[PDB]
């Protein structure tokens, strides 16, 4: 459709993620989200398809080309299935991200080969119970002590929670100096007084394990700090222009899986004597959801462009998700009504896309969070 | 907030549906959701209360007052369990109605008391696998046979498909006639022949039994034909009214109750140094919601006025139903993004609110066909 425009690379990388996602994303979607369960086996083989290491070189054993390509890869598994969407996004841009961008050698060397393979996932533990927009107001509690950072406190809504081998966490070290008194923490999952909570109940995405984990106690070696004490708040934010590129391609991913099966049953359903796509008002709302699919699309690919050559690009990052985001709940929600009554069945699958949508207004910087970021740098 | 608009018994007949709503729907409304199932004695005690007779005359044995009534009543059950809003409004429009409408005197004898307090729950059967909206292009026969009508066909959604003792069935009786070809029918769903299936698996209204049944040879008495023969169009079309005026309250209930669990969670819940009421964003959604509910109670109400001194309101019905369906939707949406990530969460309810609400835009004829009715009516 808009292939000319992309590089034989790219056409490559979108055209391995989409047969992987057509054999073994789309099929098993329905029971994934039945099941609230991600099998190990897909994780594992999203890792071995080299799409867990999209932001990390290729010398550090990644699979990093450029964000275009991400955000195609992107948009591709999200077709088959929004919960290995968010589990990609996640891992990708704030589980490598934040190594890559601020661990020592040591730490690089450790994890990050581990981790763009997925062998490795990743959390990243900011949001909690108290503090999600405003993130800087932080109560879990990071102190030296004996040669240890000692972490108490709790995180809510930790993608990747059971299944992640290691934890980005941010706690405060150094109450009086504020937001630049927390720092960031490498926490292999496996700690003592690492305890992760039952997967939320959700709406949507519901095989992404979404987990309260509390911290008693949990004590790691000194050198399991990430950068510098008090770069906490820089840190947690230096990989914002990735995950929102990410979630905004994961909105438009679901978005057009929708519409694809909206189209293909308003061809083969006949009502008043025609298929239901010649009708007037089907046509419209086909087209409408055309335009914003296509319109989300290349916002993403713009971010994208930016990113890949080092521009700034947070406003545009944050343009692209926004707009993906809140066009997905209304191109899902069309896709529901041109199946009539069939849209509400869960047989129809248009219905989970609605359901899994819906959450891309809110993670990742709700929308409000978006303008305001999008209007401050006007 | 309206009630000097409304007379003594229409406000006690409203109080005394929210107590009931408080008291034994919203508390479990939940717990229904989850296994998919209504319990028999809440059925029963909607019946006791008078909520199953709302549209029959009282000297028949019904509670008929005014549509008013009817829709205070449905707006606070819809918001204590939308699937309870369902079962009501279905059995009192056209499971009652079409007997009210057309039933001989022997036939209003063996079912009106019985519907109207309950004790015998009505379906209403028109809807099949090829035929939702354009509800005239019947394929279900109906042949005079030994002194028995004998049915066969396939009926898809029928609403109370397993707990309905009685069905008003449609179907074609003399093919060469086309639309004045379909013939009613009172089937005791205890008849031989008569195959309900296992209830539709649904995103929302989960708790409202929604079946395909299937009729094999299903034999019936010859004076269970409702009304004359050719009739069957206009009977099902007989009750569109009260069946649309019970759908865009259910709309409104719904809506209405999410926005109560988000202007609460707005006063409690602290962000940025205040309670997020207080943030403008958040005010302007509360003020958005508060705006659109009131419309549409006021659009609804104006059709029940109308519908109360017997005068012409299938477009204003109309209107009601599709303003209260499409705002129900947005009103829910913005009650889930005021909680944030809670509002994603199984345990806030408002993403139940969320899935409920959408149905209400595609049955009791979709937005498109309310739109063909209003604009054809000017
Ligand atoms: C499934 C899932 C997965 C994840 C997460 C959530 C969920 C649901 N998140 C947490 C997520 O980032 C978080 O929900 C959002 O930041 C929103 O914060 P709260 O949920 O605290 O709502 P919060 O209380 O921040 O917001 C409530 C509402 O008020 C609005 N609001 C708040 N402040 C405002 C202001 N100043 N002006 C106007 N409006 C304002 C918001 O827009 C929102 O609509 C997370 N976190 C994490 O650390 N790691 C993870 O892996 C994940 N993943
Ligand atoms: C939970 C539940 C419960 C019930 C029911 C459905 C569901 C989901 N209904 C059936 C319901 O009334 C039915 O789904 C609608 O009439 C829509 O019809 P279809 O599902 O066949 O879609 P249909 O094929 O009619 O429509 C598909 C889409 O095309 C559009 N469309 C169709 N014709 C068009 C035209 N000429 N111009 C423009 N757009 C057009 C529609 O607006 C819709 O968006 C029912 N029925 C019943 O008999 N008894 C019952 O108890 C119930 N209850």
């Amino acid at each position: 459709h808009m292939d000319e425009l992309y590089t034989e690379d790219q056409r490559m990388i979108r055209d391995a993620a989409r047969a992987f996602a057509t054999e073994m994303l789309a099929p098993n979607a329905a029971q994934w989200d039945h099941d609230a369960h991600l099998p190990d086996a897909i994780v594992a083989q999203l890792g071995e398809l080299g799409l867990l290491g999209m932001i990390v070189p290729q010398e550090l054993g990644g699979s990093y080309t450029d964000y275009v390509a991400y955000a195609l890869a992107m948009e591709e598994v999200a077709a088959g299935d929004a919960a290995c969407a968010t589990m990609m996004s996640v891992h990708n841009s704030v589980g490598c991200g934040p190594i890559l961008g601020f661990g020592t050698p040591a730490q690089k060397d450790r994890w990050l080969a581990d981790m763009a393979a997925g062998r490795v996932i990743g959390a990243f533990c900011l949001t909690e119970p108290h503090a999600g927009s405003e993130a800087n107001n932080l109560r879990t509690r990071a102190e030296l002590r004996d040669g240890q950072w000692v972490l108490n406190g709790a995180k809510q809504f930790v993608t990747n929670g059971q299944r992640a081998g290691v934890a980005i966490v941010f706690a405060m070290t150094d109450p009086e100096a504020g937001k630049r008194g927390i720092s960031a923490f490498l926490v292999p999952t496996d700690t003592p007084g690492f305890i992760v909570g039952k997967p939320e109940k959700k709406m949507g995405i519901r095989a992404s394990d979404t987990c309260p984990i509390t911290f008693e106690n949990c004590a790691i070696p000194e050198d399991n700090l990430l950068g510098n004490r008090g770069e906490g708040l820089k840190i947690a934010l230096s990989n914002l222009e990735g995950g929102r590129i990410g979630i905004a391609a994961q909105a438009l991913g679901i978005a057009r899986a929708a519409f694809d099966k909206a189209r293909r049953y308003a061809g083969e359903r006949v009502q008043f004597g025609k298929p239901i796509a010649e009708h007037q008002a089907i046509q419209q709302k086909l087209a409408d959801m055309a335009v914003q699919i296509n319109a989300a699309r290349l916002l993403v690919h713009h971010a994208a462009k930016l990113r890949t050559a080092g521009l700034p690009c947070l406003s545009e990052a944050s343009q692209a998700k926004l707009f993906a985001s809140e066009m997905a709940e209304r191109v899902c929600s069309d896709a529901i009504q041109i199946h009539g009554g069939y849209g509400y069945l869960v047989d129809y699958e248009v219905e989970r896309h609605y359901r899994d949508a819906r959450i891309t207004q809110i993670y990742e910087g709700t929308s409000e969070v978006q303008r305001m970021v999008i209007a401050r740098q006007l």
